[PDB]
């Protein structure tokens, strides 16, 4: 059986860089601002990767009161969601991610993040997709307000 | 045989509450405008099964051109054309449902609209996932200016 | 093996029209700016097989700044996109796109589009769905200010 899933995430610019995107550190003029490292790449595949699994979203599974996950790194949470959907007897299709964003410039930076989340999936790179977009100057993300990220996933079982 | 499907749908807000998502009437200040109930998840998963089955999108088979449908509720709809979607023999693989919105919360009505959805297309709620997510108050979601909605799902033949 | 991709793009208008959507030319007050014809439907289509198949994005294959590229429309750089792809043993399961766009009304269009894409991709006009949906006069979409579209698709191999 496959099971597919869907996630989308929005973090906004604030206070100094680097950004932090698919586990990877961006040099820029600002930082994203949130409780949490702001990584909205991996923000979206965790849900995307939830969602197939019918177990809610990371809001759900890291609860803001919950004192356990915070000041973890999104890879961490990534990981541990993983961890879970993995106990539910899933494994991995693959997972295709798309980063909304004017700037900075992705491309450079994206074989790094198929690395760290082929290494926290324990996939193969090959299942692993990540592009970018810009809206065109835009929208929030066209006047350089913030970033967003959509993700699909497939997971077997 | 597997299909995918993708729907993705936005109403804005307007006159007062309640709100209508998946079939759950949610308190707010405002309501959402539409001939319609405005219900923005129904109509994003509507699309998304539509799609996966190529029977094009809600506006095709509904249009205000048919009096049949007039006036009927967002669960009518759905359920309508999953009965088109079984006609040409597929059956329910699993849907993902991800609403965006700024307020209000959508965690507590969760568990509801998960019930109301697997009904309508006779699946066991495990088969439907639904999270939701802010923009970090930015763009017309994040202001507050309405509410949007994106699901995929898988059919089998 | 099934995969899965995901793709999103936006153009602004700008120019004289008619817009080109799908491999389709609409009659509309404004054009889409591009380097390219600027057909945002078959951009997001393109960016989600490439996807599918791990393959990066428009533009990891077709930089803007590469003039070998110099004025291919965008029905050609799906073609080449697809020619990649089955080089590497897939073959095409499905897709569907939703065009977001306050106007013109695409619905009149679309089974040319749907034409357009299954020749394109040497496919049954039953494996691909077009659909259209406006965001209520909200958003960059809603003011008139560009249009975006999401897609999906699902390979095999
Ligand atoms: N309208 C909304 C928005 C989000 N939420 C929930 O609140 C959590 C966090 O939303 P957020 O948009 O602030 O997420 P982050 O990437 O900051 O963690 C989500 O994961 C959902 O559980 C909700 O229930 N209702
Ligand atoms: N630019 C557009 C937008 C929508 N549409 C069609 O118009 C219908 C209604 O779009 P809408 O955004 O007003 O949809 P609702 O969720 O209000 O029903 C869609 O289902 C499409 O069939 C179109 O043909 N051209
Ligand atoms: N923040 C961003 C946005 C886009 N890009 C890359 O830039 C290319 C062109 O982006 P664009 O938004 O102008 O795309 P199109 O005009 O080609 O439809 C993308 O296809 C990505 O390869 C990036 O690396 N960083
Ligand atoms: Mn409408
Ligand atoms: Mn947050
Ligand atoms: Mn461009
Ligand atoms: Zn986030
Ligand atoms: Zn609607
Ligand atoms: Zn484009």
């Amino acid at each position: 059986e496959m099971r597919i899933g869907h996630g989308f995430d929005v973090h906004a610019f604030g206070g100094e860089g680097p950004i932090i995107i698919g586990g990877v550190r961006i040099p820029y003029e600002k930082g994203l601002l949130a409780h949490s490292d702001g990584d909205v790449a991996l923000h979206a595949l965790t849900d995307a990767l939830l969602g197939a699994a019918a177990l809610g979203d990371i809001g759900k599974l890291f609860p803001d009161t919950d004192p356990a996950f915070k000041g973890a790194d999104s890879r961490e949470l990534l990981r541990e969601a993983w961890r879970r959907i993995q106990a539910k007897g899933y494994t991995l299709g693959n997972v295709d991610v798309t980063i909304i964003a004017q700037a900075p410039k992705m491309l450079p930076h994206i074989p790094q993040m198929r690395v760290f989340i082929a290494e926290d999936l324990g996939c193969h790179m090959d299942d692993v997709n990540v592009k970018a977009t810009t809206t065109e100057k835009l929208g929030f993300t066209g006047r350089g307000e913030g970033i967003a990220c959509e993700a699909v996933a497939l997971l077997i079982k």
